[PDB]
C-alpha cells in the first residue's frame, strides 16, 4: 500500500476540513475507494444517488466549511450537476472528484461505457466549467500541484472545484505533504484600504442613524463571530435577509426581524430602510429575497462590502478583503456612536414551531411554504439556519439534512420540508436510517405544490402530486427503523408530539396536515410578484 | 487627470518588465491610449496591423521576459489571434489588452460596430480562452484584483494573458499600488524534493557518462545563467534543440552541435544519445525538433525536469519548481565526476554567415531554409537566438525582429527570413524605418517556398509567389529611408557587404539570391519525414 | 488519380458558384492542392497571407455569391479569423477549408507543429464555432454528407462554413455526385403567409404615403432585381443605408439619397421618416448606419422583412421566406397607389469622383473618410458597391478588391482606401500585380487616421502612421509593374489623371493628398456620436 496520488488527495481533503466523503461507487473509482476506506481521517458515506450525495455534501459544507463528493465518469457526475450548480450559486465549497478511465484508454478514444460513444472524454469536464471556480484533469505529471491549486482556489472563492481522477493516475507514487495546505488570504493594499476608510468615515460622520444588513457571504467567509461581536459592541438596528438568517441572535437588542424588501414588517422596514446610512455586508439582492426587487436602498445611502471589494456611495474600492473592510467599519462605527389551538394552519403551525426551537439547533427549510414560513422564526443563539433561496432547488433540504447530521452528530437537526419537495430526494431518508441519525423531520402535507398554486393555476392538475402515506415510509426504507412517526392535524397534537421528541432519541417523522391553499404572510407577496413577471 | 484603472494597469505592466505597449488604436481604446502616452514609464508603439503587433510583442517578450499588446474589440483582437496562439504554444508571456464598449452598452445588447450583430459581447473573449492561461473581463467591482490575478498567473506559467477593458471601466478611480506585483514562486515540499533527489542520485551514482540536454523552457523561466554555470563547473556533453538554441556558448568544451534526433551529426548523436543517463531540462520533443520523432532516448536512460515536475525513469515527482530541481541536479553532478567563394548556395551562405555573427547578437530565423540552416550556426556567448519551431508561423520573424530591436536598441539584430515569409508581414519593415532601427535583414530569395517544394509538388504552381523587388522596398515604405540595400549572388559579394554593414549604422537589407531547390542538410531529413506523414 | 474526397469537395464548390480557391499552402494541404490544380473548374489563387486571402474570398463572394478559402491547421486558420468573423457579421457565404494532420496522428495526441503542444487538435475548430453557421470535422465515415450539410446550411443562411479536412481523409475514395447540390429554399406555410398578408394590407390600406428602405440582406439573398423591379413598377420614395448601397439605380425617380438617421439630408429624412408607413427590407440598424441610433422609425409605422420572418407593427410572422414576403408586399402595393477648384479637399474630391463613376463599376471603400465620403456618391445602374460598416475592419477593402477583380476580370474596379487602412494589407497589391489586374486604386493620403483624430486625440501621437511613398510601391512589389502611379494635390490633376485611367489598361495607383483634419459631412455626425459614447 505505498503512498500514492489517491492518498495525497485524501490528505488535502482533511487539511481542508473534510472528515467524510459522499458519493456512490462506480467501476472507475473502486480502487480509489479502497484508499478512503483505509484512511483513518476520511469516512466514506455512500448515498442512494449522486444528486442526493451532492446535496448532502453541500449541507455538510455549510456546517464544516468544506465538503467532497465522489462520483463516476459520465453517469455519476452528470447526475450531480444540479447539486454542484447550487453550491456554486450559493458559494458552498464542495469538491467534486470524478473517477475516470485510464489516461491510455482515453487517448485511444475507445467506445467505453459511460461515454457518448464518440471517443471523446472531455465533454463532461467542459460541461462542469461554468459551475466551478477551478477544475483540472489530473495526470501523472501534474497530480499534486493541480490538486493543491483547485483546493486553494476553492478556499479563496468559497465555491465548488472539480477534479477528474483517471484510475491509473490514482495509483501513481506520491510523497506525503510536509505542510497542510494553507489558506492565508492576502491583505489589502494599505493605500486602497485607506481610501476606503476615509470615504466610509466621511459618510458615517454625518449619519444620523446607521443600520447593518448582512447576508450569506459572511457565513461563507467565516465572519459570523465578527458580526455578532460588532453588533454587540456597537448597538444598532441590524438584520439579515432569508439567505443569511442565522448569523445573529435574533432575540438580542436591535433586531426587529428578517429583511425582505417592501414585504418586510413596518418595524424592520423602518429600522433598516429608515437609517440614512445602511451597511450591506455580504449582501446579494435576489428577486426572492427582496419580493421582486422592492427594497428601498440607494447608492448614496449605502456602503457595501463584497468578498474582494467594498463600496461607499458610487465609488468602489477593489482589492479589499471582506474581513478587513468589516474591521475598518467596526473601528469607525465606534467613532460615531448615537442614541391558541384547534385545527392546524400555516399561522398556528409556525407559532408552535417558534416555542420549539432551541439554541444549537440546525434548521433546514425547503422552497415553498416551508422556507417562507420559517423566515419569521425568531432564532436563539448558536443555530445554523440552512436555506437555498437563490438556486432554489426543491428536494435539496432533505438530502442536505443528511449531510448536516453527518457533520454534527450531536446537534439537533430540524428538517422543514414540503410534501412535494420530499418526493424528489426521499431515498436519502433511507440513508439517515442506515446511519441511525435522529433528525426531527416535519413534512408539510397540503396535498401538492401550494406555492405554485399561489403563483398560477391553483386548480390545475399539474400542481397535484401522487399522495403518499408519509408515516409508513421509514418502515419501508429499513428492516428495523429506529424511528417514530406521527400524523398531526391539530395545533395541540403538534405541540404534543414536539415535546415528545424535543430530545431526538430516534428519527422522528411528523406528517403535518395543512390546507391546500394556506399560504404564509410573506409568501403571498413573493407569489404575486412572480406571476406579475409571467405577465 | 485623477489616477484611474487605466493608470493602475500601466503601473502593473511596468512592474512586470514592460516599457513599451504594442498595438493599433481603435475607437474603444483611444481614451486609454492617452494614459499610456502620458505615462513616463510606458512607451506606445503603433504597428501596421495587429498581427504584426502581436508578433512584435512576442519578440519583445523574448528579450525582456514580458510584453503587452493593445487592440480594439473584435476586429483588433481577432487579427492578433495567431500571434497570441504562438505565444501560448511557445510559452511567451504576452498580455493582450482589448479596449471594449462600455459595460452599459454591452448589457443593452446593442448593434455596435465590431460585433457579429447579435448583441453578444463575450464571443471573442471565449474564443481567446484556449490560448491564454488567464483572462478576465474587467468591471468596476473587480478591476485591480483581476488585473493582478492574470498578470500573476502569466508570470508563473510564462504564458499569454487576456484582459477586456471596457472604456468606462478604464476611467474609474483607483489608488496607486504601494508594492510592485511580486513573483515569489513557492518552494517545493521538502519531502517531495528529497524523494526526487534520492531517485536522481541512485541513477547518477551508477552512470558511466552523463549528458545534458536543455531547451526553450529554461530560457522562459530565466535559468539561462544557472545552466551555463552548471556546465562550466561540471564539464560534460551538452546540447540544446532548435528551440533552446542560445542558452549555451557553443564554442565551449562539451558542445558538439545542436541536437535533433537521428538527423543530428554522429558526434552530437553519440555525445547525447550515447550517455547512459541524459538530463532533459525544459525539453519538449516536437516532430520538427526531432526529425519526425527519431530521437533515441528512453525513460530509464533519462531524467527530465519540467516547470512544476521532474522525472527519473518511470517515476514523476510533481510539485517541484524547475529551478530547485536543477539546483538539486547540479549538487549531485559534482559528486560524480567523470573525465569560400563563387556562386551562392545554402552551403557557402551559412558558412559565410558563421564568420559574421558576434557576441551580443540577436538573431531571428523564420520557418524554412532560414531556420533549418541557422540551426548549424555555432553561436558565441551572449547571443539571443529567436526561432519558433513549435507554432511555426511564417512571417513571424520579421515582425518579431521589430519587437526585439525595440527592446534592445543597442544590440545588433540579424534577421534571417525567406522571401515567402517576409511577404506576410512586410509592412512592419515600415515601422522599423519610422523608428529608425538599424537591423541587418537578409532575405533568402529562392523564388518561392523551397521547403514546401521539398515536401511535395516541387514544380507545382502553388509553391510559387509573386516575385518582388526587395531592394526597393525601403524607399517605398518611407519618404527618407535611413538604409542601404544589396542584391548579392556570390559568396564574395555577401562577404563584403557583411563587412560593410557590420556596425549597423543604418537599416540594411540584403537580398540573397539562392537556388530554387537548394536545401540545407538537416532540412532534407525533416522534409522527407513530413511527406512520409502525408502518405 | 482515382476520384476521392478532395475531388468531391471541389465539385461541390463549383456547384455553389465558386471558380477559384484562395489561400496559402501548408504542409497539411499540399496533396489536396494537387487536386485543385488538376481540377478544370477551380482555379487556385495563392495570396500573401491568410488574412488577406479571407478578405479576398469575402470580396469574391460579394460578386459571385459564394467563395472558398484554404488554409493550414493552426497558423493558417487563426490568421484568417478576423476575415471569417467579418463574413459572418455581414452575411457573406465563405467556406473555410483547413488542411489538418491525419486522423491517426490526431488520435495519438502527438506534439505536432502548428499545435499548442498539448496533444489537442480541436481547439481551433471550437474557436471557429461562433463565426460560422455550420462546421464539421471530416472523417472517412462522414465525408460526403457532412460536406453537403455545411455547404447547404451556408447557402441557406448566407454565412461562413467550416471544414476540417485531415490529409488522409482527403485521399479516401469517393464517387462523383449525380446531381448538383440544390438550394431549393422551402416555401412558407400558406396560413402564416396569409396572416402576414392580411396584416400588411390593413396597414397599407390606410397609409397616406409609403416608403421603401432596403439594405444588404437583399443583396445577400439575391433579391436585387426583385427590388429594382418593385420600385420601378410602383413608384415611391426609396433608399438604402450604407451597407445596402448599390441595390438601386440612384439616378431614378424616388431616390433622394442614402439614409442614415438624423445625419441624413432633409430630403431623405422627409422622404423616408416622413411616410406614415415605411417598408424595411433586409434592414439592420447598426450604430454606424444610423449615426448613433438616431433613426426616427416606430414599430407602428413600419413593416420589416428579415430572412425567415416578417413584421407588421408589433406582430411577427415567423417562418416566412424573405423572397415570398417581398412578393406579397409588391402585390399589395400595386393595390394602393398615391399621387471647379484648385487645392484638394474632401469636398471637391468626392465631387470629382462623382463625375467619374460609370455603370458596371465595382467600388470598394474602407472605413474612415473613404466610406463616409463615398456614401454620398450618386450611383448609376449595375454598380456593385462594397463596404463593411458593421464589422468595420480596416485593410479589408484593398484585399477584398483583389477578390472582386478575380471574380470580375472584365469590370472596372475602383478602390477607395485610406492611407492608414492600406498599410494593413498592402502585400496583396503584389498579388494584383502578379495576376496583372487593372484596378484603379485611390489612396487618401491625409497623413494618418483622421477619423480617429475626429473622434478623440486629434493631435495625439497614436493617430499618426509611418509615412509611406505610395507611388513607388508597385515597383517594389513587382519586377515589371504593369502600372501607372501619380501623386495628386490639385482638383485639376485629379480630373486629368482620372481621364487617363478611365479604361484601366493597367493597374493605376493614385495618391490623393488631403488635409489631416478634413472630414466629410456625414463623418462629423457619426464622429461626435462615437466620442459621446466614450463619455
Ligand atoms: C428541482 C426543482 N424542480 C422544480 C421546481 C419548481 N418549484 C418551486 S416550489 C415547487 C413546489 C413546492 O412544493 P412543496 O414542497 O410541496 O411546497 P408547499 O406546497 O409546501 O409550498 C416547485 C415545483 C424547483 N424549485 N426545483
Ligand atoms: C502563417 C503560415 N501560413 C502558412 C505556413 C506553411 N508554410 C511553412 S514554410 C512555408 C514556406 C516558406 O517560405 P520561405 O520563407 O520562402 O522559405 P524557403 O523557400 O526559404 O524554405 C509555408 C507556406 C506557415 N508555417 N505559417
Ligand atoms: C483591424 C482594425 N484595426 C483598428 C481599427 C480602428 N480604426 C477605425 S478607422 C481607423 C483609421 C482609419 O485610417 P485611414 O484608412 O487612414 O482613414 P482616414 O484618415 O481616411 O479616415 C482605425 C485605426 C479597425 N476598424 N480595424
Ligand atoms: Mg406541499
Ligand atoms: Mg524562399
Ligand atoms: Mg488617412
Amino acid at each position: 500500500t505505498p503512498y500514492c496520488v489517491a492518498d495525497y488527495l485524501l490528505d488535502r481533503l482533511t487539511d481542508c476540513g473534510a472528515d467524510h466523503l459522499f458519493g456512490v461507487p462506480g467501476d472507475y473509482n473502486l480502487q480509489f475507494l479502497d484508499h478512503v476506506i483505509d484512511s483513518p481521517d476520511i469516512c466514506w458515506v455512500g448515498c442512494a444517488n449522486e444528486l442526493n450525495a451532492s446535496y448532502a455534501a453541500d449541507g455538510y459544507a455549510r456546517c464544516k466549511g468544506f465538503a467532497a463528493l465522489l462520483t463516476t465518469f459520465g453517469v455519476g457526475e452528470l447526475s450531480a450537476m444540479n447539486g454542484i450548480a447550487g453550491s456554486y450559486a450559493e458559494h458552498v465549497p464542495v469538491l467534486h472528484i470524478v473517477g475516470a478511465p485510464g489516461t491510455a484508454a482515453q487517448q485511444r478514444g475507445e467506445l467505453l461505457h459511460h461515454t457518448l460513444g464518440d471517443g471523446e472524454f472531455r465533454h463532461f469536464y467542459h460541461m462542469s466549467e461554468p459551475i466551478t471556480v477551478a477544475q483540472a484533469v489530473l495526470t501523472e505529471q501534474n497530480a499534486c500541484y493541480e490538486i493543491d491549486r483547485v483546493l486553494t482556489t476553492m478556499l479563496r472563492e468559497r465555491r465548488p472545484g472539480y477534479l477528474m481522477l483517471p484510475a491509473d493516475v490514482a495509483k501513481k507514487a506520491a510523497t506525503p505533504p510536509v505542510n497542510a495546505l494553507t489558506h492565508k488570504q492576502a491583505h489589502a493594499d494599505s493605500a486602497c484600504l485607506k481610501a476606503f476608510r476615509d470615504a466610509a468615515e466621511n459618510k458615517l460622520a454625518m449619519s444620523k442613524r446607521t443600520a447593518l444588513l448582512a447576508d450569506f457571504l459572511v457565513l461563507r467567509h467565516g465572519l459570523k463571530h465578527a458580526l455578532q461581536k460588532w453588533v454587540k459592541e456597537v448597538p444598532m438596528a441590524h438584520a439579515t435577509m432569508l439567505m443569511g438568517k442565522g448569523i445573529f441572535d435574533e432575540r438580542q437588542a436591535g433586531f426587529y426581524g428578517t429583511y425582505s424588501g417592501s414585504a418586510s414588517t413596518g418595524a424592520v422596514k423602518e429600522a433598516i430602510e429608515g437609517a440614512d446610512t445602511v451597511l450591506c455586508v455580504g449582501t446579494r439582492f435576489t428577486d426572492t429575497l427582496t419580493a421582486g426587487f422592492t427594497h428601498q436602498l440607494t447608492p448614496a445611502q449605502t456602503i457595501e462590502v463584497q468578498p474582494h471589494a467594498a463600496r461607499v456611495g458610487d465609488v468602489w474600492f477593489t482589492g479589499i478583503p471582506m474581513n478587513q473592510a468589516i474591521e475598518t467599519l467596526v473601528e469607525l462605527c465606534k467613532q460615531h456612536v448615537h442614541a391558541p389551538d384547534g385545527s392546524l394552519t400555516q399561522e398556528n403551525f409556525w407559532r408552535t414551531l417558534q416555542t420549539f426551537i432551541r439554541p444549537g439547533d440546525i434548521i433546514l427549510a425547503d422552497q415553498g411554504t416551508s422556507a417562507f414560513g420559517a423566515i419569521d422564526l425568531r432564532l436563539p443563539a448558536d443555530v445554523n439556519f440552512i436555506v437555498q433561496p437563490l438556486w432554489g432547488s426543491i428536494g435539496y433540504t432533505l438530502a442536505a439534512a443528511f449531510g448536516a447530521q453527518t457533520a454534527c452528530p450531536n446537534r439537533r437537526v430540524i428538517v422543514l420540508t414540503g410534501d412535494g419537495a420530499a418526493q424528489l430526494t426521499i431515498q436519502e431518508l433511507g440513508s439517515m436510517l442506515r446511519d441511525k441519525q435522529h433528525p426531527i423531520i416535519l413534512v408539510l402535507n397540503n396535498e401538492g405544490y401550494t406555492v405554485e398554486r399561489a403563483i398560477h393555476g391553483a386548480e390545475q392538475r399539474y400542481n397535484d402530486i401522487a399522495l403518499w402515506n408519509w408515516t409508513h415510509i421509514p418502515q419501508a426504507l429499513s428492516l428495523d427503523p429506529q424511528s417514530e412517526c406521527w400524523r398531526v392535524s391539530e395545533a395541540e397534537q403538534l405541540a404534543d408530539v414536539l415535546e415528545k421528541v424535543a430530545h431526538h432519541e430516534r428519527l422522528s417523522l411528523i406528517e403535518v396536515m395543512l390546507p391546500k391553499a394556506d399560504i404564509p404572510p410573506l409568501l403571498g407577496a413573493l407569489t404575486k410578484a412572480l406571476e406579475a413577471c409571467n405577465n
